[PDB]
């Protein structure tokens, strides 16, 4: 399985590509809104981790062609972030700081469900 | 033509509704989210005009069926707010308190474009 990292912090961006590889799936990275859609398109990721061209943006023009699922990653954590993501179609929002397992745990178990 | 004005403070809507009647539309009222769909639906508008069922949520809602002209107004003023609005499906968004000459300057501009 394929996953597109879209970060725009190197840091974050090379701990998750490092826990995902760990996991066995193939990493393609993407550090702006303009590379996260290049990327989509050229790469067909099975799955988005999305931080908040910027991040609502980024999801809502692959919802316009693509069902791949998105989990939206983001240190914004009040009600009205959450349920913005999720309505312009993000599958889930996790907020940072996370733990390394949750992450994990939660691509499985979108990856399971699509 | 037909005006849907879904605003859910009577005071502000009855300003907008007589301004709208005074140049010579037909104008459904709408009250929440719910009616504001049920009234897209059942009247079949030419615009409309809908204040921030969530007024964000609405409009994503029209757009998966409709290409309506959609105003938003608010008192949020600031540029998230205004580029998350346009960004959803809305033609323009204006602020309140409007100038009522300004607003039906702006429904005539829509109108005239659609």
């Amino acid at each position: 399985k394929k996953i597109l990292i879209v970060d725009d912090e190197k840091p974050i961006s090379d701990i998750i590509k490092f826990n995902m590889t760990k996991e066995g799936y193939e990493v393609v990275t993407a550090f702006n809104g303009r590379e996260a859609l290049e990327q989509f398109e050229a790469e067909q990721p099975d799955i988005i981790i999305l931080d908040l061209i910027d991040g609502l943006e980024v999801a809502k023009t692959i919802r316009k062609t693509s069902s791949v699922p998105i989990l939206m990653l983001s240190a914004k954590d009040s009600e009205f972030d959450k349920v913005i993501g999720l309505e312009l179609g993000a599958d889930d929002y996790v907020t940072k700081p996370f733990s390394n397992r949750e992450l994990q745990a939660r691509v499985k178990a979108l990856l399971r469900r699509s």
